[PDB]
């Protein structure tokens, strides 16, 4: 693997963004081959980020409650066709139709999110709302009367539903007779050898090697936040990538420690499409997002994201190959270092291989201010993700085009905006380190 | 023609657009039956818009110019095959082809808007642009090298030019033997009994019926400000909705008091299309905009505006009908009035034939805070022309979701964005004063 | 009881109001039958409020002083219709009559709200006003002028006084022998087994289950301050809502390890009415407001505010049930949580019975945008309260008018503003998302 070229792109996204710490690791056939630590675990003591520094992990937890459910299933402790009332005391059966396990793991019940996540974490680190869930029990009493928020029948939608997963938690108890916190800490992280992963503040704060949160404010500056202790079976668990590639490992190498090898497939299978598609065709099995078209191989990962910290875990099966990244703030996305360092293990270039890479260069080279004939109408061309601004410059006057790209190349950009029912062209020419835009009437050029 | 519903509409839009003042003739089959005006030609000294007010027509201006060249063509002036070159004295050959008369007229040139008139006006008004082009023959000098700024062949693609007709005013001089003005004068404005359109400012001063323009500044006050003078040939003619009256009338009744009507029809002629469609396949004749699906109808008309003028003219042949419009500033496109008023003629509902009409009903509809699943997050949906914004409420955080409109209806609009470039949906359903917001994974009520 | 409907409207509220933290303790027949802890200790670091959580009583102190001087009257040590003077250095004969024990406990020396311990939290807050009373003895000498700040005759008037309960405080003192805070550890606290309830910092600093406390800035934020400590007799005693439980079993069973029955009727004898009139002839007893109409029953109860920390205590003797409820800041009514319960309690429906809860789910309804016949004027209706108040929109303008409701149902509301000496009345119709104004002239539409 082209380390050099890893590496590299690893800090000129931290400096890019304001990103203060990140640790990656990465295993290939049945070893850790490399695992380093970038940037300060805590910038106000200048500690750095190191192999074993513990991070939040948010919705990568999701994977774990989903593995507790299989063991339980295996061991006939339920039924993934079980409906979630036998096993919890709330009202889940929306149109009269029974939202089941299965239903719950894929996302699949037909209740949209709560934005209950979200309302929590903002309010934990100084937003404007506030939803003071301490404890996933106070989250299902909040949750009640989920069952009128659904807009379909369990089955036919997806929607990333994080109280799904808290339900999950509780399911897990009721069936075990022990704590979800115990139930994981038992039958997965000791059996796996993971000793730095935790749920506990008590344990966590003891530990020496762990990161500081951090958010950036509207002024620029990075604020530390602690992790928002509370939260649970749907992402509340804290580790290393150190102890996520033992996790890695075991579902690569199909090891039945936990579960047998039919049961780590159900998980890997993709029932339902997701709405975001970025290879094509991504679905979603059991806590694990599904990529059957990255690269040429199906990849198997998921996402996570507490605010203050965020992270991204992900394999290739048939290829033995897997990878980890935690950071303690989402200046920049964990999966897309991910993807940067699994798309060099296949031997594919990350930088036109990987679209949300492949396009943010292109549209940056766009960027800048705009003059027409000899200086006279001014212009500004701004980026907001995948789409381009156009604002024609004065303190007084002009207007404002949000462009969609449609045709991305090195030298030629075309894109389209709305005006009149149908769409009105917009082309970036690039060569020479220069722009010319043409627009509808006008022809500007790039300064 | 149900005046009492044009009758509101006008004055239900200069009240939601803070216009000051409108103007408005109808013409059918030979006479004008309606002649109207509407609030306030001068808000200061509380004078009202009346019949014969004079305002600013700007590019209507195009179309008498384009009139006397078929005159000189038809007297054996000129022809329009000539190159340009051949009447001024400027290089115009770009990429080795001579650029004609007829280039000039259907702004195929090959060369894009110079942008001279925005900033000539934006400088005139208060604004931060600046090019004081205060004679025709000094914007010639401005533009000596516009043959540089070429990116077509002549008669290739469409852009929209105002130094074009500038020389196109140029070779009426050359050719007659008199200036610009005094032609248009004396070879259409007395022969058509038209004693009230001016050029010359000390003629406007004598006239007793006249508006002040005005435009809105960035915090919805009305500003008044001056006509520009200095602009001719482009846009610079100065006229009532009566004055217009008889102008339409010629061309409705093919009347050959200036030229044959063979020429009339050289002018009604599409010969490029535009990047303004509208119902469809719009394109661009001498001076005139040619609409192919107007209702069932072929509409031939044009705009203009100078920043605190606006006006519009156009007809339909076949119907004998025409309407003219006048504003003193830029709040509502006049077309849309002019065009309200056609519909009514051609015995169609205006409120179901013409999209901006409704997609500006329905898509107000849409706009407020919305709230998440008791009111966990909190989002603010605002409409920006024909753009549908999605803003989270938050002073720490803020993040906003351009939506373009696919599928829309009276109960249903269907938007969409762009992210990793594909295309995600979002739904609203409009129910008695209430809609649900379905994007992504969350729901969103509004009150 | 309906649990789930409590358990949501607790979070609902708290989420609403931006509370920090709140615990609730349920007593039925002798027995703890409820007790949990919802949000948070501990905002900056995330620990949880529990039953065991400790939090300023604030003023639910009071009936601690209170039941303090009922033991030392049974015991002979005095009577309550002694003049303060006898036990106290300060002059109290405002009028030429002495303000007797009595008068103390009911707020009825005839002296108004001297704003001590408004003015002492305020600074304490870092607010604007300044009173560096740190012990009691500090406030009663400030309190040296009191006598001449009266307005009427000993007992013909409440004015709710927390200085009152300094000068008890100190009257314990005198007579017991020993200090005020020792008096109440060992003669009310360890008797009733309450061994998380106290006084001193230097205790709370060693206990692992404590709140932080907070208050809400003008931007929106919860800002933590630390218990006041200085304030006593009046209002500085700390402890859970496990402990409180144990307090309300005394009194709801009529419990004689401290004092005699008929010394706790004395205390729920309504001897004075107050103004805070919710239900209908309050009254306030001995360190305690007497509810004589709270849906059909007597409840006894006592709230309490130090800023940053609230609570309340209430019971109904004759159905057995007692409820306590504490809060880390001052965003939502204890009382009002507390209330909503003992209504689900008794088989009532909150929603239905509790005054400020309905009347609080309707004036909602109206807050919006309103504008008359297609637009032509705007307005907008913001609630603060009880007042409904109407602002008509236009930055050159704007004037504002505040609207007293008269009438208030679910889908009707009549209000009144004052108008040239006569009330002009503005009404509400609401009817499907949608409501209709008549104010005078106009009529406008949201
Ligand atoms: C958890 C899975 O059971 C879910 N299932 C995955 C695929 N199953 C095969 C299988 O059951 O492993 C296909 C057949 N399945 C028959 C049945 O199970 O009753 C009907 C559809 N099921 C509905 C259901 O679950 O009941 C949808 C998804
Ligand atoms: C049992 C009685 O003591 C009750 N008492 C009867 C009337 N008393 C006159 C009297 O008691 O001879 C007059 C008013 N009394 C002041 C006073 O006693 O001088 C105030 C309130 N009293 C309580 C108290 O005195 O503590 C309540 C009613
Ligand atoms: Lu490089
Ligand atoms: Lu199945
Ligand atoms: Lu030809
Ligand atoms: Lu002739
Ligand atoms: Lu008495
Ligand atoms: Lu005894």
């Amino acid at each position: 693997m082209d380390v050099g070229k890893l590496e590299s792109f690893i800090v000129e996204k931290m400096a890019e963004r304001k990103v203060p710490g990140i640790s990656i690791s990465i295993i290939k056939d049945g070893d850790v081959v490399y695992a380093k630590g970038f940037g300060y675990r805590n910038v106000e003591a200048r500690l750095p980020s190191t192999p074993e520094t513990i991070y939040g992990i948010g919705s990568i937890t999701k994977s774990f409650t989903a593995l507790a459910i299989m063991k339980l299933v295996e061991e006939g402790g339920l039924s993934l066709d079980d409906p979630v009332e036998k096993f919890v005391n709330i009202k889940l059966r929306p149109f009269g139709e029974p939202v089941t396990v299965h239903h719950l793991l894929t996302h699949s019940s037909g209740i949209p999110s709560l934005g209950y996540a979200e309302a929590f974490i903002d309010g934990m680190v100084g937003g404007d709302n506030w939803l003071p869930v301490s404890t996933p029990e106070e989250t299902i009493a909040f949750a009640r009367d989920m069952e009128k928020w659904a807009v379909a029948k369990p089955g036919e939608r997806f929607f990333y539903l994080n109280t799904g997963y808290v339900l999950l938690g509780k399911i897990i108890e009721k069936v075990s007779g022990v704590s979800y916190e115990e139930y994981i800490k038992k039958k997965i992280l000791e059996p796996l050898g993971m000793n730095r992963s935790y749920f506990f503040k008590e344990e966590v704060e003891k530990d020496k090697d762990v990161a500081m949160g951090y958010i950036l404010d509207k002024e620029g500056r990075l604020v530390p936040q602690p992790f928002p202790y509370g939260i649970t079976a749907d992402g509340g668990l804290l580790s290393s990538v150190l102890d996520l590639a033992k996790y890695l490992k075991m579902y690569i190498e199909r090891d039945e420690s936990i579960v047998s090898k039919e049961y780590i497939e159900k998980m890997e299978t993709s029932y339902i499409k997701v709405p975001w598609e970025i290879f094509g065709g991504e679905g979603y099995g059991y806590g694990l997002i599904i990529y059957p078209n990255f690269l040429g191989e199906k990849l198997v990962g998921h996402s996570g994201s507490v605010g203050m910290y965020t992270g991204y875990i992900g394999y290739i099966p048939e290829k033995k190959i897997g990878v980890a990244v935690l950071e303690n703030s989402s200046g920049y996305p964990p999966s897309y270092i991910a993807m940067y360092a699994l798309a060099l293990l296949l031997g594919k270039n990350p930088e036109k291989e990987l679209p949300f890479i492949y396009r943010e260069r292109i549209l940056k080279k766009v960027e800048g201010r705009y003059m027409g004939y000899k200086g006279t109408i001014k212009f500004e061309v701004k980026v907001d993700g995948d789409v381009v601004y156009l604002r024609a410059l004065g303190r007084a006057f002009t207007y404002t085009i949000p462009l969609f790209p449609e045709v991305l190349e090195e030298d030629f950009i075309k894109c389209y905006t709305l005006s009149n029912g149908r769409k009105m062209y917009a082309e970036f020419y690039i060569k020479d380190n220069k722009v010319d835009l043409i627009f509808e009437r006008y022809r500007l050029i790039k300064s």
